[PDB]
């Protein structure tokens, strides 16, 4: 089933290359792509039959990029692989379709995957599953902390901080999924997208610096650092 198709430019911003690192790419340029949204690929062709490349988006999130310098109607890509592209809009309207498709071919793919027909009824299932999960693991963590930062034995001292750091993870990938499944909910019941400051603010720092050396602090990479970390 395709769901959407139209003239739009491209760009990998960010690759998992080998070994869970990720990449800022080899700095390529702008191509048009008349790119065709059927079920939850992404295929591409160089003229208006053979595709050039396609582009798997299971799970993926899809952000705009207003705050970029040079051109406008910027939007990023994110797939559930540590991968990051770049898409250039012909209006701020059709960025505004492209994204709600994009989302809502993964929510249907998702609801489907999860032997489910009602996807509003799941999506909004996760948020509230995930806020608990997110709660859980989240009083796991200030177990140990106001715990380990009493046995003052350099013995088990680090031993602990190594489940902390740990938690400290499952809580980033909890975040993420949440603000997924808010996505794909708002890119169907035509609300606005999920504040991504909202998500930034659970960054732990070492991912903090971790995604220093990949361009800024977007919700984007933080997602890459995210699926990067995923079996």
């Amino acid at each position: 089933v395709v769901r959407k198709a139209g003239w739009l430019f491209f760009k990998p911003l960010v690759t998992l290359q080998k070994e869970r690192k990720l990449e800022l790419v080899a700095r390529r340029k702008w191509k048009q792509y008349w790119v065709t949204l059927k079920g939850c690929t992404l295929l591409f062709y160089e003229t208006y039959s053979a595709p050039r490349c396609a582009l798997f988006a299971e799970d993926s999130i899809v952000q705009s990029v207003p705050e970029h310098p040079k051109k406008e109607h910027v939007f990023c890509l994110s797939n559930s692989c540590g991968d990051v592209y770049l898409f250039q809009a012909t209006s701020q309207t059709d960025l505004e379709n492209w994204v709600t498709a994009i989302h809502s071919a993964c929510a249907s793919l998702f609801a489907k995957k999860h032997g489910k027909e009602d996807t509003v009824r799941l999506l909004k299932s996760q948020t509230r599953s995930l806020l608990q999960k997110i709660d859980m693991d989240s009083k796991m963590k200030k177990m140990a902390e106001l715990q380990l930062s009493v046995v003052s034995d350099p013995k088990n001292r680090k031993a602990i901080e190594n489940q902390i750091r740990q938690w400290e993870q499952n809580l980033e990938k909890f975040h993420m999924d949440l603000f997924r499944m808010r996505c794909y909910l708002a890119s169907l019941q035509g609300g606005e997208l999920p504040n991504p400051k909202s998500l930034l603010a659970a960054t732990s720092r070492p991912s903090k610096l971790a995604l220093g050396r990949l361009g800024v602090l977007s919700v984007s990479s933080f997602h890459a650092l995210v699926c990067s970390r995923d079996d």
